[PDB]
C-alpha cells in the first residue's frame, strides 16, 4: 500500500520517461530519497483502479481531460503552491487544472493544432479562413489542391466551428456551466455553414480520413494541412519544406482549437506529498527538469513561461503556443464524452446532405442535453452493480 | 369513508394503545365525542392505500419521516394552530414537520441516540471523541474494551461523520435543497477518517454489529456504548450500574445524530377535521394527554416544553433531549430513502480498506444521485404499469 520514504512516478512510455529518471538522480543526490518512473501498458486503467483503493504510484502523468474523472472519483490531494509559483507560468494553463474550483495537478506540457504548409508550393500562407477558396481554384487550376485534413473526425472540425461564438459549455468563473452549451448559436451557424459552402463549392472533400490528411500533404499535394506535433516526425520522413504557423482568422475571429495539457497530479493516499512538493516544484520544472524531458522526447509548448520562451525560437513551436492563447481548454468534465458523439454525428450530416447546418447543430445541442440522461442512466447501472456485487458476495454464503 | 361526527385513530404495538383510552374517555366526557383507537400492523402500507380512497383513520401517529411520502401524496391536512400554541413546544420540532413550507403534523415524541456507560468501570465518562482512543489503551490494560457499538449501519455511524459539518441535504427557509448534499466536504472527510483510525488502531473491529455490541455491554465487557430508548429494558435486565449522557464532541464541535419525532397528522378526507385539532390542542397536549401515555408506554422525550421540563429530572432523558436539540433533524423527502444505501456502502468500504475515505465519499454522490433518479424511474414506470389496469377495465373487460 503506497510507498512511505521513497517516490514512485508514472508516465506513458511514449512521453520522455528518461527526463524523470534523471530528475530522479537530481532528487536522489539532493535530499537522499529514491525516485523511479514506471510506463505500464495503458496506466489509464491501472491508476484509478488501484488508486481508488490506495496504492498505485505517488504521482501521475497524463493529459488533463482524464484527470477530471480521477478527481471526480477523488484521487488527487489538491496541490498548494504560492502566488510565486502560480505566477512562474501562464495564467490560462491554470484554468486547465480546476475541479469544483480547486487545484489538483501540476501542468506540464501543452498540445494544440497548427497550420502546416509547403513553402515550395505556398508563400506567406493565408491569415483568414476566407482566403482559401480564392487559393484553391488558383492552385487546383495547376492540378493541385488548396487544403486538406480529417473531415471524418470532429476534434479536427471544431477550430472553425468555435471560431465564431460556438463553444462547448461556458465555464463562467472557474467552474463549468452544464446548461450553457453554446453550439447552436450565432457562431456555430456561420461557422459550420462556411464548411458546407466549401464542400459544395468542391474545395473540400468529405470521405477525407486522417491518412488522407497526412498522406496527401506528404506527397506535395494539398499545400495546407492542419494537425498537431505528433506528425512533425513524419514530415522529415517525407522531407517536404514546411511549415507550421497560426491558424487563419474566420470573421476576423481567431480559429478556436482545443488544448490538451499534460501535467501531473498526486494520489491522495500517497503519504509523501511533501516529497512530491519540492520535487515537482523546483526540480521537475525550472528549465533543467523540463529540458531533460523534452530532450529524450519533445513536449512541444511547455507550461513554464521562461522555458517555452527559450525554445520558442522554433517557428513551429511558437505557432502551436499561439494557438493555445486563442484556444479552448479541453473540459475535463465527463460531459465531454457525449459532446464528442453528438457533434461527431452532427458533422457527418452537416455536409452529407442527409441533414442541414442549422438543423444539425440544433439537433446536436438538443441531443447533447439529452445525453446527460444516458449518463445519469449509465451511472445508475454502475450503482446497481456496486450493490448487486455485495449481494453476489452474500450469495456465496 | 373515514367517520363523520367521531374520531378513529391508529398507532402501533410499541405505543401503548390504552394510553389514549384515557384521552379518548376524557374527550368523550367533556364534549361527548366518541374516540376509538386501533392497533393494526402494516399501518405504513394499508394506510396510504385506504387514505387514497378517502378511507382510513381521521388521525395517525408515526415518526415524521414516513410522513414525507404521505405529505407529498397529499394525504395530510394542513394543520393550523397558533404561534401562541407553537411556543408550548420546542421550535425545532417544528422544523421537522413541513412539506414545502406548509405545516402537516402535530409533534409528539423525540428519539435520538445517547451515550451509555458503566459507572463501575468508568464513573465519570470521557465526552470527547479524540480522548476515546487513549481510554481503550487504559481499559484494554485490565481487559474490557473502551467502546463497542454498531458499525454496520449508518444511523449508528453517521453521528460522528456529521460531526465536523457533514450533512445529507441543506435546510434553511423551511425546505431541503435536493442538490446541496454535504457528504463530501472536510467534515465528512475528517468524520469517516477519524473512525477508521479506531479500527486501524485495534480499538474495535469492523465485524461488530448491533447484537454483538449490545451483548458485550450487557455483560460489562465494554465501558461505553451508543443506542436509543429501545435498550433501557435490556440493560435494567442486566442490572448494570449505567448512565446516559450527551455524546462526545469532535474538534470541539458537538457530534449530532438523526432525530425521530413521533407525530400526528390528519387525513385530507377526514370529515371530522374540527374535532381532531380540538382533541389534540387541549385534550391530548397538556401534562395529562402526555402523562396518560407515559404510564402506559414510556415515550422517552416529548416536544411539549411544559411536560418535557417535568420528566427531565430523569437524567436518561435530559441527555437524549440535549442530543436532539444539538441534532440534525432527519428529513422526510424520498431521496433520504436513497441516502441509506449510498452511505452504508461508503462506511463498510472504508471499514475494510476496500477503498479510501476520499474515494468512498465523493463516489457516494454518484450512488446518491443514481438512486434519486432511478427512484424517479420506479415511481414513473409505476404509472404506465398500474395504469395498464384502468387502461383495460375501462377499455372493455370482455
Ligand atoms: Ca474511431
Ligand atoms: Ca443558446
Ligand atoms: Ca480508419
Ligand atoms: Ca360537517
Ligand atoms: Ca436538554
Ligand atoms: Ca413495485
Ligand atoms: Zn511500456
Ligand atoms: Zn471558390
Ligand atoms: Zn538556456
Ligand atoms: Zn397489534
Ligand atoms: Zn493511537
Amino acid at each position: 500500500k503506497i510507498e512511505e520514504g521513497k517516490l514512485v512516478i508514472w508516465i506513458n512510455g511514449d512521453k520522455g520517461y528518461n527526463g524523470l529518471a534523471e530528475v530522479g538522480k537530481k532528487f536522489e543526490k539532493d535530499t537522499g530519497i529514491k525516485v523511479t518512473v514506471e510506463h505500464p501498458d495503458k496506466l489509464e486503467e491501472k491508476f484509478p483502479q488501484v488508486a481508488a483503493t490506495g496504492d498505485g504510484p505517488d504521482i501521475i502523468f497524463w493529459a488533463h481531460d482524464r484527470f477530471g474523472g480521477y478527481a471526480q472519483s477523488g484521487l488527487l490531494a489538491e496541490i498548494t503552491p504560492d502566488k510565486a509559483f502560480q505566477d512562474k507560468l501562464y495564467p490560462f494553463t491554470w484554468d486547465a487544472v480546476r475541479y469544483n474550483g480547486k487545484l489538483i495537478a501540476y501542468p506540464i506540457a501543452v498540445e494544440a493544432l497548427s497550420l502546416i504548409y509547403n513553402k515550395d508550393l505556398l508563400p506567406n500562407p493565408p491569415k483568414t479562413w476566407e482566403e482559401i477558396p480564392a487559393l484553391d481554384k488558383e492552385l487546383k487550376a495547376k492540378g493541385k489542391s488548396a487544403l486538406m485534413f480529417n473531415l471524418q473526425e470532429p476534434y479536427f472540425t471544431w477550430p472553425l466551428i468555435a471560431a465564431d461564438g460556438g463553444y462547448a459549455f461556458k465555464y463562467e468563473n472557474g467552474k463549468y456551466d452544464i446548461k450553457d452549451v453554446g453550439v447552436d448559436n450565432a457562431g456555430a451557424k456561420a461557422g459550420l455553414t462556411f464548411l458546407v459552402d466549401l464542400i459544395k463549392n468542391k474545395h473540400m472533400n468529405a470521405d477525407t480520413d486522417y491518412s488522407i490528411a497526412e498522406a496527401a500533404f506528404n506527397k506535395g499535394e494539398t499545400a495546407m494541412t492542419i494537425n498537431g506535433p505528433w506528425a512533425w516526425s513524419n514530415i522529415d520522413t517525407s522531407k517536404v519544406n514546411y511549415g507550421v504557423t497560426v491558424l487563419p482568422t474566420f470573421k476576423g475571429q481567431p480559429s478556436k482549437p482545443f488544448v490538451g495539457v499534460l501535467s501531473a497530479g498526486i494520489n491522495a493516499a500517497s503519504p509523501n506529498k511533501e516529497l512530491a512538493k519540492e520535487f515537482l516544484e523546483n526540480y521537475l520544472l525550472t528549465d533543467e527538469g523540463l529540458e531533460a524531458v523534452n530532450k529524450d522526447k519533445p513536449l512541444g509548448a511547455v507550461a513554464l513561461k521562461s522555458y517555452e520562451e527559450e525554445l520558442a525560437k522554433d517557428p513551429r513551436i511558437a505557432a502551436t503556443m499561439e494557438n493555445a492563447q486563442k484556444g479552448e481548454i479541453m473540459p475535463n468534465i465527463p460531459q465531454m464524452s457525449a459532446f464528442w458523439y453528438a457533434v461527431r454525428t452532427a458533422v457527418i450530416n452537416a455536409a452529407s446532405g442527409r441533414q442541414t447546418v442549422d438543423a444539425a447543430l440544433a439537433a446536436a445541442q438538443t441531443n447533447a442535453a439529452a445525453m446527460a440522461t444516458l449518463e445519469k442512466l449509465m451511472k445508475a447501472f454502475e450503482s446497481l452493480k456496486s450493490f448487486q456485487q455485495q449481494q453476489q458476495q452474500q450469495q456465496q454464503q
